[PDB]
Formats: C-alpha cells, structure tokens, sequence
C-alpha cells in the first residue's frame, strides 16, 4: 500500500502515525516520533523495523519499509484527500501550521515557541516548537504542514481534541539530517 503522511501503523499494544516518507540511499521508509520505539523494534501496516530512534533528548526516528510498502510524498487531510509535500521549508514563529493523525485527523493552530524542553515521564525532551494544536494519543509521529512545507512530527501534548490542549512537535530537518534521510517530495 501507499506510505501516507497521518495513517496509522501498528507495534505490539500500539499505535502511531506515519509521519513523511522518506529515502535513504536506496532503502525508502518514513519518519516518526522517536517514543514510538526504539531501534530494531519491528512494526506492522506497514511492516517495518525502526531504523533509528532518539528519544528521549530528542524526540526522533524512521521505520524502513518493506518492497511491500510504496512511498508517497502525501499526507492525509482526512476529508477523503492529500496534501502534497513539496520541501522542508521552516516556518516561521506565529506562522499558522496543521498536523495529520490516525486518531484525531487534520488539526490545526499557531507555531507558538521554538526551542522548547518538556520533562516527559520517560525523560526530558529538548529543541521542541510548541504550538496551540490538538492531538491525542495514536497522533505520535505525525506530520505537521505549513501549506506544502513539512514542519514536524508529532511528539507530545497535553489535552484533547474534544476540549482542546497544547502540542509539541520534533523539528523534521533535524530528524532528516540526524538519520542522513532524504525527504520524498512531489
Ligand atoms: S502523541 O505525541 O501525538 C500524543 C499527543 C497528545 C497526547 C495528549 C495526552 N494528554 C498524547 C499523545
């Protein structure tokens, strides 16, 4: 099946969204959270192993995919339809930014401050952006646009959907340049 920025995939008792497709050299995956597991951890829909993973410290890592597995540069807007991801380009402070999740689905909201250390229960986490979007468990790893631009994926938050909460995001050039990644654009 198609890699799709916002879908789930599954690993034991879990949950997490893909969060962009990515290449190395010839091997193709996506990238995701790095709490989502670690190094060697194998995964299913897609099939996959964590390639690599740093958390905490950081909150980043890819899945490498399978032949059985094709990836797109898309991400789910949950409203039957795609965006297109066309590079990496940074946004700025302020600047409005959506993520796409297998739980809460397309969600939007402000990039309030880069930089950000949050003292999660497994250990601290440095150089997140927080902004004022929504997010529930099962969004983990998920890609965060600014039109076409990839921004982040998904690593922790307080709050809900229902009533709405706060969400972090791990930075996607410093996971792309981390892993020696290439991100899949169109
Ligand atoms: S994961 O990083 O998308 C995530 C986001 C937000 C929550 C809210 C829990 N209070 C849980 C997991």
């Amino acid at each position: 099946a198609a890699i799709i920025g916002g879908n789930p995939y599954y690993f034991g008792n879990y949950r997490c969204s893909i969060g962009f497709s990515v290449r190395q050299g010839s091997q193709t995956g996506f990238a995701t959270a790095g709490h989502c597991g670690s190094t060697g951890t194998r995964v299913s829909s897609p099939s996959g192993t964590v390639a690599g993973s740093y958390f905490p410290g950081r909150d980043m890592g890819w899945v490498r995919i399978t032949s059985a597995d094709t990836v797109t540069p898309l991400v789910n807007r949950y409203n039957g339809g795609t965006v297109t991801v066309t590079g990496s380009q940074e946004a700025a402070t302020g600047s409005s930014v959506c993520r796409s999740g297998a739980t809460t689905g397309w969600r939007c909201g402000t990039i309030q401050s880069k930089n950000q250390t949050v003292r999660y229960a497994e250990g601290t986490v440095t150089g997140l952006t927080r902004t004022t979007a929504c997010a529930e468990g099962g969004d983990s790893g998920g890609p965060w646009l600014t039109g076409s631009q990839a921004q982040g994926v998904t690593s922790g938050g307080t709050g809900d959907c229902r009533s709405g909460g706060i969400t972090f995001f791990q930075p996607i050039n410093p996971l792309l340049s981390y892993f020696g990644l290439q991100l899949v654009t169109g």
